C-alpha cells in the first residue's frame, strides 16, 4: 500500500497594516448569511449548528447570523456542513470568518 501527501500546506497571509476589525473570536467563527432571520432564531440555529459542536457564542442578526466555536474544525464542519443549505427558499450562504478589506494597494512595506 502507498499514500501520497494530501494535507500539509498551511499559509495564513494577509498580516500587516492596521484595520478596523476584531481578531477576537476569529479563530473559530462562522458567518451565516442569506438568512431570513425572520423565522430562524438564535436558540434554533444553535441546536442546528450545535451538532458540529457547542458554539462558544452565536448571534442572530436581521439578514444574517454568526456562530462561534472552540475549535477551528468545529467551525469548518458547520461551515460546509451548513454552507449550501436552504432556508425559506434561499441557500444559506455561510463561510469562514475572516475577510480582508475591499481595496488594493502597491507593495508597501519596505
Amino acid at each position: 500500500g502507498s499514500s501520497g501527501s494530501s494535507g500539509m500546506s498551511l499559509k495564513l497571509q494577509a498580516s500587516n497594516v492596521t484595520n478596523k476589525n476584531d481578531p477576537k473570536s476569529i479563530n473559530s467563527r462562522v458567518f451565516i448569511g442569506n438568512l431570513n432571520t425572520a423565522l430562524v432564531k438564535k436558540s434554533d440555529v444553535e441546536t442546528i449548528f450545535s451538532k458540529y459542536g457547542r458554539v462558544a457564542g452565536c448571534s442572530v442578526h436581521k439578514g444574517y447570523a454568526f456562530v462561534q466555536y472552540s475549535n477551528e474544525r468545529h467551525a469548518r464542519a458547520a461551515v460546509l456542513g451548513e454552507n449550501g443549505r436552504v432556508l425559506a427558499g434561499q441557500t444559506l450562504d455561510i463561510n469562514m470568518a475572516g475577510e480582508p478589506k475591499p481595496d488594493r494597494s502597491g507593495p508597501s512595506s519596505g
